[PDB]
């Protein structure tokens, strides 16, 4: 079924922005992990064989005795799958969304300051996103591995801000991280699912 | 006076090689200590600016519901972690009234060890693992984020942080090793202590 997909351009491609070392245990542990208890779920289910958007989609109606282990572990595939083609080496901030968050907010640097902030107010473990919701731009947030999708808003841009993400370089310096994170977004994919957004 | 955070009963290297002395100052100094701060604001001349921690957070419901968010989390920050300090041993002995209690219970502290190990690991994103005395029978339980189970009326004797920032400087993605070396780190002179006063 499910498989760990392997990162776009290896561990060292976010450096010095994300650390090498948290790259290689987030992508080879952490989203292992969620990979292999997922798979450990829906083996022998009527979800074995659909997509993890589809699932992700569709929680309320995942058996009962599963629907945790799928939240948990379906959402955590879901979410760092995105991230890894998220984050980009060579990342050019312009094309079809910088344009349209330009003309949402007036100014990049005005998105920013707000992501930044709903980024840092996230208590706890969770995600900050930028998300297509009925054709407009919105930033929210969801803890621990819940995916907006789950509540019909297609995610374009997404950030892990569980500590296990940020500890090994930044610590408890959150913003440092979030701050960093600008140099490495793919706006070239964060396009393209804007895109095919439903 | 309000709250202030609290000195460490002991050095940051004095839990070695069990927790790491870089985590220990960063945990208590920032972590703890935004805690505080982020409290004391919230609280700043209020009906609870001079009220025990303790009540606030067993009476959470009853906080304003315009600043009630920002006390449960930063409420329980502080409780939490000044309970976690004082629960902290550098010489611990596996004894006492709560070790004959538990045993009275799970048949031995290893069967205790093992359940608490399985509910702290099972904890997803962040949170703490707990034994409390629910009316007299002891329980373990874990909580999300900061809550506490004041809140749901029963009293911590026993409390371990799971949040990724109290080991993943040492263990990393490594939860279950974590929750191994707290066990000769344990204060059980205090747990007892804090059960004495379940009365
Ligand atoms: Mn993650
Ligand atoms: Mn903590």
């Amino acid at each position: 079924a499910f498989e760990l997909p392997n990162l776009p351009y290896g561990f060292r491609a976010l450096e010095p922005h994300i650390d090498q070392q948290t790259m290689e245990i987030h992508h080879d542990k952490h989203h292992n992990t969620y990979v292999t208890k997922l798979n450990a779920a829906v083996e022998g289910t009527d979800l074995e064989s659909k997509s993890i958007e589809e699932i992700v989609a569709n929680l309320d109606s995942v058996p009962e005795n599963i629907q945790t282990a799928v939240r948990n572990n379906g959402g955590g595939h879901l979410n760092h799958s995105l991230f890894w083609e998220l984050l980009c080496p060579n990342s050019e901030e312009k094309g079809t969304v910088v344009d349209k968050i330009k003309e949402q907010w007036g100014s990049l640097d005005a998105f920013k300051e707000e992501f930044a902030n709903q980024a840092a107010a996230r208590f706890g473990s969770g995600w900050a996103w930028l998300v297509v919701n009925d054709g407009k731009l919105e930033i929210v947030t969801t803890p621990n591995q819940d995916n907006p999708l789950t509540e019909g808003k297609t995610p374009i841009l997404g950030l892990d801000v569980w500590e296990h993400a940020y500890y090994l370089k930044y610590q408890n310096k959150r913003p440092d991280y979030i701050s960093a994170f600008w140099n490495v977004v793919c706006w070239e994919k964060v396009d393209e699912l804007y895109n095919a957004a439903k």
